[PDB]
């Protein structure tokens, strides 16, 4: 048994609901929180800039001395950060953006680093801003991702098409 409330269950190990991501980190303070990164953990808009406001700016702090010490992420790629006031660890992961011409084919390699962790709250990678079909990123995530997720989907216009749509 876990923390996390309110989700509609898609397979054995897939959970998904319409929630602020940021709003659900305060509440549950789950062991981790997934960001939607860029190679350069610059956290400006979306999850990650929303997710690095909700620290008071110390997600990016960290962040630059990552970067400063061991230079960009790998598209597809993850580090483990700190969790900050939302959760105890960060999984920074880099969905390839459609919008910057990436390869959707990264989705995939991306979501395996959700299987390091046991119980992860997250929202689907390559959404939003990174250009990528939604429907397609929750598709790869059932069929790639093997530990427990919880998905948070910030737009219930979209939560209630993904869930119409699933298969
Ligand atoms: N890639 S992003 O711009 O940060 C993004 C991620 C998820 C959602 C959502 O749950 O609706 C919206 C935007």
């Amino acid at each position: 048994v876990n923390s996390f409330s309110g989700y509609l269950k898609l397979t054995d190990n897939v959970y998904i609901k319409n929630a602020d991501i940021v709003e659900e980190a305060k509440k549950v303070k789950p062991t981790v929180v997934v960001n939607a990164a860029n190679v350069y953990l610059k956290h400006g808009g979306g999850v990650a800039g929303a997710l690095n406001k909700a620290t008071n700016n110390a997600m990016q702090v960290e962040s630059d001395d990552y970067i400063a010490t061991n230079g960009p992420l790998k598209v597809g790629g993850s580090c483990v950060l700190s969790g900050h006031n939302l959760a105890k660890h960060c999984l920074h992961v880099v969905g390839p953006n459609v919008n910057k011409g990436e390869d959707i084919q990264l989705l995939k390699s991306a979501y395996e680093n959700f299987n390091q962790h046991e119980v992860l709250l997250a929202p689907l990678l390559s959404a939003g801003i990174f250009g990528a079909d939604p429907i397609h990123s929750l598709r790869v995530c059932v069929d790639t991702v093997r530990t427990n997720v919880y998905l948070a989907v910030f737009d219930k216009n979209l939560y209630d098409k993904l869930v119409s749509s699933f298969l």
